[PDB]
């Protein structure tokens, strides 16, 4: 059931958010925000820089001080605030989904039914952990009483990507706040709008001032200022592996701040001859085409056993030829635009290498429309491991299909990459499902499905697809700092 | 009870250890190892470089492959191997302590009674975790069965310091092996000898070849090769904050390998007027003077409430004037040398800044002897927060004592540093012990004691004193990589 | 004789200049330009970035191609264009000086009589070199005819400082164009306006399109894009030593582009007992106070022989107390503001270290007015070599005076710095003038004067005050690339 | 006429040379030096490191002090010392050529007749410049007397390659010493021996102590110590473009030391249809095959007009098939080994890409012998611009031959590279020789010859083949620092 907003969307919040008030940039400058489906400017937003990241950090530091309201309130009350924030987002679900769809080029049905549901559910999940973060008492050698505190780390810098602006904002602030941190958030330059609306709801919910600060701006200026800042205790980043390496270097050079990264992928699927073919086709399809291919976990290499390869390719091409391109706000439209020109260019470039290096083009392979950053859904068969479209993250609607005959070999081929975010295995055989998923060097392995992500389980990459995990019980460890307290006593007893 | 070796020590193992065999360096070169108490060359050891770090990593990678003996053996058998290795070290306790004492300038009583006991106990602790590392089953939304595997990460590069060579070797390899990793270890250039003996025992114990590789050599060559290597999954390092920043940058630039660091400190003690004065004096003393001040956790800033300050200083100076300097192998000797000339120079330099910047010199303040890197135990009173001896890690036998009158102020002063490894609080008041230890930005806080370290509890720094934790249940998390497996099912039931 | 503009200044040129046309920024953004005497915004200018630096470089590259008008025109015609440009600047002298004075906080008398005269004279000087740049014929061994061509290098990136915007623009483009290069100029963010007016005159004079491109914007964005650009053959920069090191690193990492730097100073004067005291006082005064101390060559350490030290200090303080602070456009005003807040802050910070570290404050030492970045002219006597005000470039109206008794010693003290831009020697003795000036590690040494700079002689630093020389016959070498052509012949004759 | 040494060579000088005395390394370590034709160790040499580079620099700095013998001696006497050093090298010509041939794998006829003749001639050339380095007197505006001093820069760090050890040592120290600098030289790790012999002759000739210091050792240790050293005024380096970028970055980060680089090439020849075909074949052949292809200026891309392409290829292959591989000390042998395994590997790797990417292999293409680093002389025809063997410097005996039909196009292809060291043009037409050589982006262009290098003319690269020039009148500018002295006078007269 898909309700819609019964009034044109008005853009209201466009300023820097620090200490629960709206700030103009120190420079005075603003920057444009565009709608990727029309290339039209939607509004202008205040441009944060080093100078503004400093006001946000001083505020975050102040709200983190011993004796402050955020440090002294019950953990259950931190949880309460988070639940309240989720209720408010549920209240503004129609406007946030529309804003998300219009700003981020995201199908409104997905924005409303998937993105907003996931934001609300993940916040509610995080809220429940707040008063269940516990340390330990430990039977140390000698006459001592030893316990641990799982304290918040402190001021956390959090850099949000443009592909899932609201979801990723909540994946970041949810755990960080549940554990008792304060945050300085830099949403993507392309997609700052939904974050600023959420900021208004953070103020409404009653979070103490300085606990969440949101500084829209550019990666090279505001993002660099975060990663190199001397009083930021931790940085979290989701984005390309390329920028991830710069983040990790900047932390090193500056103050050795803790770093977690969720980066790109070139995630493989392995489809065995005994698999339910239609199920494998459908999940692998959605796996690569979801949100215009703009997912870190895109199933961008599909290995299919030789004897069912032809039939897999046929059914796959058939599914890809059913899309309807257009503005993501209109019902019936099933493929929106790419986010922007850089991405658009990179994708078209990569599609050309495919054709040129000699992959079989099954459909698509060019742009679409007179306005927007639209790419036709594209399928390549007979792709080989040396081709650019098998090595590089495309981040576009471009599916690679490959054959294999030997299982040992295809696992080595699946693993033969610096990436390692996710993978898929399709088979009816118990032993193969368990042994293959154990052998894949990937952070999440799906068996007979793909792209199943939930707040209850940890998510992150092996190798250069990331450091650390988000969500689940695990993700909450990355947002605490462990302190051991050891007290001399006259005599211990077990 | 202090038994000794009834024969002169012979140096036996001096080569690179890869695949359970002894290798000459690829270059052919060797480097000298000296005895810091006599400045005499003890032997020559094979010098590992990039080219040799590569042979060690290829071996570690091979031993980590799916289907290998180390990957397929029962976790309980990994535990068994570790227990066996501890029994062997217990068997060679006399020779290892002597080697440690002679190579590292460490008092033989401490080497035998503390270092060797700690190595054996910590290995036995780690051995017991091997088959108790568990993942989770998770009640994800939707019709799915989801579980996690806590897999080993892979090839771990581990860089050991010179101050506690054997203990730190075991803190590194214990957890790493218990979790199922393979390792490439680079002991300190000053102190490679005990590591190479342990390597012989790793072979005797029956570890599969390639599971532990030990490559002696230099930081700038062998250490840099580890930190920048493209097929090393994680690096662990203990040493200075300065080198720690280079390690973290190199990981960033190369392959985004995971990084844990245990770095320096400028650890404070706060002594309240109600404290047991003699107990506080004794622990603070040992806190700074242990092993010639060459401890990351040195209690190098001691803040004492004004009304008991004079009496604390008097008793402290009294204790410091009781040492007997000499070769650490002779009974009755209670202070050995510094490790080497660089450290010796840095310490004497820093002692001069004290005198010059106008701290009150209470005893010591110069070198000792005609041979060795000996520094007189040194105490400064009326030290202030701006002095070099209050800001910089000395890593030498040099105690700083300071007064305070206001508790709020002294906590801010304690916290006013980029370091954050440890701290001490001395008081009889429950509320003060709990509230002060909560307010200190330090990884371990001792109450009415100092320097109490055990395998059962996690150890690591806040801020620039480190990233991550070692030992305890916690340390074992840093040596696993979490994989989520999500399986489509027809219907789930709770 | 000081004529003035008989109409209010209107700001006309505010856009990016590429191929002799005005361009909006690719982003669409603009940035404010302020008047430092009132803190009022004067106008907004188009903000160039990487994306716009690329349009400028492609244009510069195209105008440099073999067969193009700029490459094929007579060298004498390049000279003609430069003379014409000087005539045009002479025509617009009143408006350019006013614009300079208003935008850069520069006394109008100096702007009109010194800056504009220097621009015109230096351009005319450079114009005369164009057809007098010659290579060589060389009597190589063997039967060959060998000659050299002194070709232009190619596309030169030139980054202009804010202290002398027009003068430095001409010091850069004059030689570069005379030698036949094409340029991409990034004026200072504070002072882009006069450059854009000159650009209009470059178009009027008839330079081929693409020979001069001017891209206003920020150092970290537009300046970094220049220094790291892959198709820029050379970068010239005047500014702080700090940024200079980044420029030189960026050139290294990118394309090994040639680099010339004119950086800061901490320039000394040595005043001997036999000097003409009044002359030494007057030149040393102007030496440090010229343009609010905002000169790379500021005489910021004045060493005066003990027996005339007191009298030198008295006369110096007397001269410093005669200033009249105010807006630089009003006659009678003799000290304008500092350029901006960062500089203002740094200066006030440094003045405090003086007082605190215990220099004798003779006058000044605080801000002035309710608007503007005004600092009172400040004099310190009894300054010593360890003080911050003796080691750091202040770049403000702050004079340091020091005593000496031994000539050997004071030369070592003069030289005891990483800087080395300039120095002054005041004496009546021939031998002392020659021997002292030979012994000073400085690029320009004045004898019985200071701050005498002319187009005919080379200007640049020793040590960390710069690499290379500007102006004179010398400066023209830094803008050519030497090609040797060796032709096989049957028989050579002398 | 080829005389030989009438006794087996004995290796005599193997230590670090500082202040005209022989020093053991501070570490105590030595490193092996091998004979590339037999893989046999020739001797061991003292290994210099940071710690030893510091002793060399302190010595160089002391010898450069005002009032020292090297600073105060007549320039003509610096010249005299250099002439004397050349006479001594002429005296030891037989032993130096043998040492060169044995250590560097260089044909003895070439070592004796070319390398040693070039060393002696270039030193004699440099000696004659010493008292002919002059500054200027300059007609500055105003009443001033202005002159310039062309002073030595100071301590120059000089890093010598392994391909022409003695020649390049003299190209570096000749100009540097003639201008009055002091030097710290780091010969290649492969080829330190001839440098150390020359050092003995520098002492014999009577150079003041500290004027030349020679520190054998490794690039990553001794070479890095030079490039990053804080009291070294300039660094000169010849080697790969890759290391060149590190040198230039290190200078930037450290002390902004001046930098000159002579780096790799991928130098083209253009052979027009009207050329003397046999002459073009012979020079292009020697151009690529000289010293086993181990020349920066290797003619590694030969473009031949279509109508004479086949005949050029035939004649070229014919010439390449006439070599005799073996130890370079035996008469009749015409091709020695490659310098070492790394180079050997890189060359064989690159030869494989040729075959694989589909160039026509005309002869060679594999290794030779059971000992040594020998590669068969290799010729490829029908090479195209995208192939690895057309883009990458091979530095081995591997000739690339390509066709062209359009002159405009082939000049663009010649220029379409980041390299730019040299080029060759073969034609009988005056206009084509002049216009083509003007259009080539190369530092040296030969017409109807190749590889003609002499002390009288400047040598260096455009683009990423280097910064600056060596030899000729020009090279001497890179070893001076210009000081302007401006003296106030009552009245000037022309
Ligand atoms: C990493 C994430 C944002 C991917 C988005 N996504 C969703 C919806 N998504 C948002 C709410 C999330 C939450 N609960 O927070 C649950 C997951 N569905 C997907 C995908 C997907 O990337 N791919 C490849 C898919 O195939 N499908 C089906
Ligand atoms: C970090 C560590 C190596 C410090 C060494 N240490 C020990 C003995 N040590 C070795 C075995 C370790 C184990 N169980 O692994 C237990 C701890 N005792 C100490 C200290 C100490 O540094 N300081 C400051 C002290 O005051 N005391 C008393
Ligand atoms: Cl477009
Ligand atoms: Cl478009
Ligand atoms: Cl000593
Ligand atoms: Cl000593
Ligand atoms: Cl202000
Ligand atoms: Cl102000
Ligand atoms: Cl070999
Ligand atoms: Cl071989
Ligand atoms: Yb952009
Ligand atoms: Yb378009
Ligand atoms: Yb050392
Ligand atoms: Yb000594
Ligand atoms: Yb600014
Ligand atoms: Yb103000
Ligand atoms: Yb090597
Ligand atoms: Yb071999």
């Amino acid at each position: 059931d898909l309700p819609v907003l019964l009034t044109d969307l008005k853009i209201q919040y466009t300023k820097i958010f620090i200490n629960n008030e709206w700030h103009d940039s120190v420079s005075g400058k603003k920057f444009p925000v565009f709608n990727p489906a029309t290339e039209e400017e939607l509004c202008q937003v205040e441009e944060g820089d080093k100078e503004d990241v400093d006001k946000a950090v001083k505020a975050a530091r102040q709200a983190f001080q011993i004796g402050s309201p955020w440090r002294t309130m019950d953990a259950s009350e931190r949880g309460r605030l988070l639940y309240k924030l989720a209720d408010l987002i549920e209240r503004d679900r129609l406007l946030l989904a529309t804003m998300e769809s219009m700003n981020g080029g995201k199908l409104y049905s997905n924005a409303y039914l998937n993105d907003l549901a996931g934001c609300i559910k993940t916040l509610r999940y995080c809220a429940g952990w707040a008063d269940k973060i516990q340390g330990r008492t430990i039977p140390i050698d000698g006459n001592f009483f030893t316990y641990t505190r799982h304290e918040p780390i402190g001021v956390c810098g959090q850099i949000i990507p443009w592909n899932f602006p609201l979801v990723m904002l909540i994946w970041k602030i949810g755990p960080a706040l549940s554990c008792g941190n304060t945050v300085v958030v830099k949403p993507a330059e392309q997609t700052p709008l939904t974050a600023l609306h959420v900021a208004s709801l953070i103020k409404e919910a009653g979070f103490p001032p300085g606990v969440v600060n949101i500084v829209p701006g550019y990666g090279p200026t505001a993002g660099a200022a975060i990663s190199s800042h001397m009083d930021i205790d931790k940085v979290a980043f989701t984005g390309s592996t390329e920028v991830g390496k710069l983040i990790k270097e900047a932390a090193g050079k500056s103050n050795l701040k803790r770093v977690t990264l969720e980066l790109g992928g070139k995630s493989p699927c392995i489809v065995l001859a005994d698999a339910d073919l239609d199920n494998a086709v459908e999940f692998a399809h959605h796996g690569v085409f979801y949100h215009q291919g703009q997912c870190c976990i895109a199933a961008s290499r599909i290995f299919v056993e030789e004897s069912i390869y032809d039939e897999f390719v046929r059914r796959s091409v058939e599914r890809a030829k059913k899309y309807i391109l257009g503005n993501p706000l209109t019902p019936g439209v099933t493929q929106g635009p790419q986010i922007d020109k850089e991405q658009y260019d990179k994708i078209l470039d990569l599609i050309e290498s495919g054709k040129k290096e000699g992959a079989k083009l099954e459909c698509g392979g060019g742009p679409w429309g007179n306005k927007g950053y639209f790419v036709q859904p594209t399928v390549f068969s007979n792709v080989t491991d040396e081709m650019r479209i098998a090595k590089e993250e495309i981040f576009g609607p471009v599916q690679q299909i490959m054959k294999f005959k030997s299982l040992d070999d295809v696992i080595k081929r699946a693993n033969n990459t610096f990436y390692g975010l996710s993978a898929g295995v399709f088979t009816k055989d118990i032993d193969k499902a368990i042994t293959i998923s154990s052998a894949l060097q990937a952070g999440t392995v799906w068996v007979n499905c793909y792209g199943v992500v939930s707040a209850q389980c940890p998510f992150g990459g092996f190798k250069m697809s990331g450091n650390g995990r988000e969500l689940g019980e695990y993700g909450f460890h990355e947002y605490t700092e462990v302190k051991t307290v050891t007290v001399k006593i006259s005599q211990k007893n077990s």
